[PDB]
């Protein structure tokens, strides 16, 4: 990408405070979108919004997505302030593994919700500002389960997969409206929450956070997890107008555990 | 298939009155099993029951997948009469095609939970009974829309990819359990709710039903549609015992629209 | 298929003396279909004729599918005893796993010719007969190498994959002519011809054949080895009129290592 | 010159002084890789090389790709000169659309050798390099023809499905070997290699030109022909260190006709 | 949430 590429493009990220949706916006900044970054909590939040005002002209909104009041409120504030969205990612997730019989209505509502139906209700109030430029980018941050089973991950896994169908049948729809929508499938990242959970199982089996990231690591081909600027540069990518004829795509980022067709 | 095969075989079907669920329910009965057929309308149900007690026993229960109460009443009512159930076939839909920004909170939520939350609840209901006997047979009846997209069908898509990740998760997990979970993806089928459609867009544009016919047929590479019959073949070729290699798979019966991999 | 059995159909099987072949064969001449079994040496194939002449008209035949010349003239003398061809299952393999580097032209040639170049020749040979009849099966046995890589397996995934492509195309070609084309794929079957391939990976890796089979079977999420009858199941379903939605397909026989959508 | 990307990277591309190849080139000197054009031609070549210097150390070398001893002396002369070989774009195609049976041998082997073989032998005479540096990107130009079927196109679907596979299992053979292999798959593009294509099959279906290239972009959900740099930017995308976690990954730039998963 |  070049440096002045997505300049005059207005980008929202949910997610955007850490992990996958942190690297996601700092490429975006790099690129010279302005940014407008949704978190659940106030840290974080605030002090990746001052890191990447040295690239661009970044903005900040903490909100809940399962909250349709609260995003259509968000929602407002931020085109008051930045104009209209034009790259639009959903990068929501939420996973709790156990199995199939231990998963009451409760929680496989909140798979559903956290998932699926947090990226259609976003996608609901953004893309009428997106039809009206006549120019979109629709980029939802799926998961390798979205393409692929796990054991213990049955919601997780239909939440995912639907998210595929959503950007399938979405992509189709706007297909000759200057908009294009597409997934990204990260497999394991290395996040500071990934590493929390590797240095807690380490202190709970006696063993080195070394030997206890190889377990991670074993579904990866590469032996190694997958960095968060590579799913960046996945989602960059295909916010340029070189990338308006790849719509309706699941990119697997995930060293060849998923290999896509 | 053998015509002594699935004797002894208590075989739960929903959307069971009419179309596929009346072919799956046909195929089942002429291979033996005893069957409990769910619809949500007492009228043909009674019908559809009174005509397959000729090859085995039949009982006909009415009731609403999406209410979970209903549900787990109805479940304990058949159990008590046939015994555990063995093979589960979800045959529940529910599609209102719409442009996106015409789909509300609500029609979401109905295709959502017609489409997947109620296979979610029946295998939650009837997988204890199938792994204390051993062995079972799970067979989501999904569609070309859970393999693909398709425009004016977004949560539709949405929610049948979400049953083909459901599928595969919880074949993953039932594994070595002696259970098979598969989806099978119908394309266009000649349903009498299919040639109501036909004939209402033949009045429509003063064309004669055949011509009408041809625009459904379009998308199936054979030039015509899918039988009933042909979904049901499918449906008890994963019930025998030959086919417990099968699992985590999606069967497209759509003379080529769709060709998995 | 006791109602729609396969008598008056000529069936033409390769690779038939052992294994998936036999057991594809043994399936076949229970339908009641007249069978042309190809194999390269005579010893276990005129024993197969024999006892399978208990269900039906056998016939055996010799031959290198590699080469053109002696197919060509085997099957003007099949087809001059039991007239054409309906049926066509190609089922000739061939697998020598080693490093990229160290794969040879000869070697790479011979991957291509018997994996997909046979049954090219074969289907261009037998399928003027189908297109006469108006009515045919091409039943193709890939792989899961032909859904998805293997490492030191990369001439036998790109034949395999060959194989898929060739069937889907052929599959759109052939739809309304009464033919359908569909590949089943098995992982690791339970065969003499697997135990040679244990032992060869074992003398390489520096293992036991023990801990070979056991790393085999437990890709297969099941637990287990693909019995040849679960494989010959996959086949004999095809060959009914009621699966003549089944087009283009590819139907993994794996236990859930492959799940194809 | 600012893009400073690939600065110091030897790239070779064949099918390079027209179309897509040409295209390649082109988004490869801007990124400062050094470059040799591979075609079959003097002319065009020779053009293409002198345009390319005002970005980049560019190199030309006649020869055709199917013949394997020409290859070996052009690949010698090629790393005498750059080094060794970094970056391996596999862009030879070729394609002649007819009914199966109208396709003899030597058409069939033409298939192959071109769409399929040729990648595997130039990845043979380069891989040696790639794995002493301990960094390369082989990326393997195939079709959509390479992840689904067309009717008249049964050899070329065969051979670009072959290299998918090619792709995929080399991928998991050099995956901890800082070495990604993927494929790129365009649909119809907007070359003059497509326009003697439309001619071709105009002159055989008994229409006129303009309706078959019509018919053609009536398959991209997008109503136009894929652009050639749009092909080129999913090519230089993979050559950044950033897509070290994308491998054995095929992605379709088509409009959304094909949808990867 | 700093704005601007
Ligand atoms: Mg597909
Ligand atoms: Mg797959």
């Amino acid at each position: 990408m070049d440096p002045k590429s997505l300049v005059g493009k207005h980008a929202l990220v949910t997610g955007a405070s850490r992990g996958i949706g942190a690297a996601i916006a700092e490429a975006l900044a790099q690129a010279g979108a302005r940014l407008t970054l949704v978190a659940r909590k106030l840290q974080d939040l605030e002090e990746r919004v001052e890191r990447l005002r040295a690239w661009t002209e970044v903005q900040g909104e903490v909100g809940d997505v399962a909250d349709p009041q609260a995003m259509e409120s968000l929602v407002h504030r931020a085109q008051e302030r930045f104009g209209p969205v034009a790259i639009l990612v959903n990068n929501a997730g939420f996973v709790l593994t156990a199995p199939f019989l231990e998963i009451n209505e409760e929680l496989w509502q909140r798979h559903i919700e956290v998932n699926l139906g947090a990226a259609y209700r976003l996608i609901r109030l953004l893309l009428p500002g997106m039809l009206e430029m006549g120019w979109g980018r629709i980029i939802n941050i799926s998961s390798t389960a979205g393409l692929t089973g796990y054991p213990y991950a049955v919601p997780y896994c239909a939440a995912k997969h639907g998210l595929i169908g959503l950007t399938r049948a979405l992509a189709l729809e706007l297909a000759q409206r200057g908009i294009t929508v597409n997934a990204i499938c990260p497999g394991f990242t290395d996040t500071d929450l990934l590493q929390a959970s590797v240095l807690r199982v380490a202190q709970r089996t006696a063993r080195a956070p070394e030997a206890v990231l190889e377990l991670f690591a074993r579904r990866n081909p590469q032996g190694r997890l997958v960095r968060p600027e590579e799913v960046a540069w996945a989602v960059v990518w295909l916010c340029s107008e070189k990338a308006a004829a790849i719509n309706g795509q699941a990119i697997a980022v995930a060293g060849g555990e998923v290999m896509v067709g």
